[PDB]
């Protein structure tokens, strides 16, 4: 069952936590302009509580020192090209690998949604964080809203075909149009 908003429901590795974003029974107005609503790390701004932008920007923050900068909608990160490491302001490549590209997805990339279907007009931002023979796991915010299983540090597993040397991934929703991931790398593919 579904938890009220910001409540803790898990962890992903590295002991992110993963709050719950049901904010059905707030005020959209008030959710949508009080400071309240606001996540920081220590002075750096990590999104709106408890979206998806936020969790994935603020894994990053945590695991790897780094963050994308502040997009409107979730599928524009797939546009991004950069990376900021936060104790330095040196900006980091970014690159954008299109579903069913050669370049498999990693542990720690980002994996975007266009808008559509489940993700209506905002797209979707999770981070992948296994990579199995046959599906990979993720962790997200706004998705899953109910506790997860002791021991269980991933939201959802996606099955992940791969033929003829390329990565296609199939999400849970049948609505949906996943973009790609996006790695920590220069561009060195024609």
């Amino acid at each position: 069952q579904d938890a009220p908003f910001g409540t803790l429901l898990g962890y992903a590795p590295g002991g992110v936590a993963i709050y719950s974003s049901d904010y059905s029974s707030l005020d959209p107005q008030e959710y949508e302009d009080d400071a309240v609503f606001r996540s920081y790390i220590d002075d750096e701004y990590m999104g709106h509580k408890w979206q998806c932008v936020e969790f994935a920007r603020r894994f990053l923050f945590l695991n790897y020192g780094v963050v994308f900068t502040d997009v409107g909608m979730a599928w524009e990160i797939f546009s991004l090209r950069f990376l900021r490491e936060v104790v330095n302001d040196n900006i980091l490549p970014l690159q954008a690998f299109p579903n069913g590209s050669p370049r498999a997805p990693v542990a720690g990339a980002l994996l975007i949604w266009d808008k559509g279907g489940e993700f209506k007009d905002t797209g979707h931002v999770a981070i992948i964080t296994q990579l199995h023979g046959n599906k990979v796991r993720i962790a997200e915010q706004n998705v899953i809203h109910s506790p997860l299983p002791q021991g269980q540090q991933w939201t959802r597993e996606l099955e992940m075909v791969v033929e003829n040397g390329c990565y296609t991934l199939k999400d849970t929703f049948d609505d949906t149009t996943i973009l790609g991931w996006m790695i920590q790398t220069e561009d060195t593919e024609y």
